């Protein structure tokens, strides 16, 4: 695609600036400053790029209906490219601390960047801290001059913090709530009542749908001067529901997924996460299946993972996923159908993203 | 001290609406609001309070010789320390972070935050990311109406980004610039080349300077309003140099100062790192001196390092360390007297900080 490959053009752009300004103001050594590039490229590249083409399409939407001179046509675009780069800055800077927290092996289809021999955990957590620092350093230089700034920063700010909340809730999912306690060490849940569509919803919700959905949509909206023209509250509503299923769908290719076509290697199940399959399996398997369960999630052995994958399989969860998947689409169709009554620009834009991720195979 | 416990109310201010954000908007939990609580009080306080302390002192400063309404007078106190909070939080960020990446065991008496049973590796991370994250909040809540407000947030950024490439160059210090390939897994220096006062200087700078002494300093001048009437490339050179002391002493305390006092177990010479001590040393050691140096250095066997510290007091340090600090107090006495030309209030405040910090043991 040939939006694409403008898109990442401004990525150099940014990498340039970013790393010219180490050598001028930061006093870096040129291999030092070769690595950060190569951490930049091995963590911001590589990827579908789906978060930073939004802000881009949502823009464009409105530039197609708006009377606007060449020089701003061209600013509000090179704006929706250096939005959508802070996005997958910020992204870059979460799927690193992931990686870690997961203890995955295999991020896009190279190793999680931890995992490369010349950085190891201690240099990664650092790393991954600097890409999020990247991302306020290319707002405050590039939009130094814009209206949009204070509400661009400050949904930034919020939209990060709701990940770093959501992220808690799922690394402790796989604990019981009243056990919770930093002295004393957390034993997995032997009886599995946070395995609920409310618990993992409420997880889904902060992790994922903020700065997948809403925080794209919305810096769209930024960098066009379109925040008034649509509601709000149905911007938040439709984000956190494309949200949830695009996080359902990651749960789906984690289990049935080859890591070849996912570029990604399972971890669900050996990390006893409360996911999607895990959820929906308990919310229809029999009291045989559920002890079978029971004495086999949350473990690193190929034969107890094996077991789950082969209950899952048994417990005929794709027609499951189906029936949910057409309650989303209802009720996605619904949401952009009210969007068309203020904003048809920005209503095709969300027909456009949903039909992208709910086309998506890797 | 009967001002310690007026910045330490705030706090309580500052941790009760976070929490309740926490719950009313975000939908934790009883027992992960209460995890959050303990993670907070562990990270945040225990500690000195240096750096919040010295906003405060700076505000109170001008405070004395200026004229404002009684409540004008408590709004720029209550400012002084939210803005105190920020750096206090700011820096709990970096210190659970710092932890895991230089392997350490015990942070103020208690032990390190990841190795709290409850917590281990991988919440720690998170925890971290959510300490950073609190700034921004108290940020945007607290100081949205104030003029000082898209300024802060600039040097905010940019004394958080300095950190972060601070903290890479002190974690990658036992490396050879040249051999840096995240490919390739990293040995340490056989040669110490760059074991020189300019690159030590280079990584205390950015690590450390930025955050606990310019920070504070002009964070104090914003709440009060007051960064014109002092000259700002002064505050850098004067900030960078106590800063540049304040490494130093935490340095030779690594070494020589009892775990009980210190609250920290050192870990520099099991780690190999740049400090001052190892700097200083092969800045004067012999031949037979160096070579037993670094056939020692870098390794956590408690025999190679006694051998080392025995290296370190042979090689008569505290006279090294003694001969910097007498060129220390010339230049941060010069620097106070360039300072009363135009800010005789602020120049105060700072020798308030060099006294505080010359004199400090733990
Ligand atoms: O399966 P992955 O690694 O793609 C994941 O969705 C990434 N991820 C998603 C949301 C927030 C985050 F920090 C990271 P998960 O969390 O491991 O499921
Ligand atoms: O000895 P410590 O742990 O007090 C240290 O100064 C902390 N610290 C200082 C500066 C930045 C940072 F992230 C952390 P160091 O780095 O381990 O020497
Ligand atoms: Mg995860
Ligand atoms: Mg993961
Ligand atoms: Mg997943
Ligand atoms: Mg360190
Ligand atoms: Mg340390
Ligand atoms: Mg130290």
């Amino acid at each position: 695609m040939a939006s694409m490959e403008r898109f990442l053009s401004v990525y150099d752009e940014v990498q340039a600036f970013l790393l010219d300004q180490l050598q001028s103001k930061y006093e870096i050594d040129p291999n030092r400053a070769r690595y950060l590039r190569i951490m930049m490229d091995t963590t911001c590249l590589g990827g579908k790029y789906f978060r930073g083409m939004t802000v881009v399409n949502v823009a464009e939407g409105f530039l197609a209906v708006t009377q606007h001179d060449e020089a701003t046509k061209e600013r509000i675009l090179h704006d929706a490219c250096v939005g959508g780069w802070m996005i997958e800055f910020l992204q870059a800077h979460y799927l690193v601390e992931d990686d870690i927290m997961d203890g995955s092996v295999m991020r896009r289809g190279k190793p999680c960047w931890y995992r490369f021999p010349g950085v190891t955990t201690q240099c990664a957590i650092n790393d991954g801290i600097i890409l999020k620092s990247w991302t306020q350093i290319m707002a405050w230089h590039y939009f130094a001059d814009r209206p949009f700034l204070k509400d661009l920063l400050c949904l930034f700010q919020k939209v990060d913090y709701a990940t770093a909340v959501g992220q808690m809730y799922d690394v402790t999912s796989m604990c019981d709530s009243n056990k919770l306690d930093p002295e004393v060490a957390q034993p997995m849940t032997t009886d599995f009542a946070e395995f609920t569509p409310a618990i993992y919803k409420r997880i889904v919700k902060y992790k994922t749908t903020f700065y997948t959905y809403l925080l794209p949509l919305v810096m769209g909206l930024f960098v066009s001067e379109a925040a008034a023209s649509v509601e709000m509250n149905l911007v938040e509503r439709v984000a956190h529901l494309i949200g949830e299923y695009f996080q359902v769908q990651d749960d789906v290719m984690d289990c049935f997924t080859p890591p070849e076509q996912l570029g990604k290697v399972g971890t669900d199940i050996e990390d006893a996460k409360c996911s999607w399959l895990a959820v929906t399996f308990l919310g229809k398997a029999n009291a045989a299946q559920v002890a079978e369960f029971k004495a086999n999630y949350g473990d690193k052995d190929p034969a107890k993972v094996a077991v789950v994958k082969r209950l899952y399989s048994e417990a005929n969860l794709q027609a499951d996923f189906a029936a949910y998947e057409a309650e989303v689409v209802r009720e996605v169709e619904s949401l952009i159908e009210q969007l068309k009554v203020k904003s048809p620009t920005f209503a095709e834009s969300v027909a456009v993203v949903w039909e992208k991720t709910h086309k998506r195979k890797k």
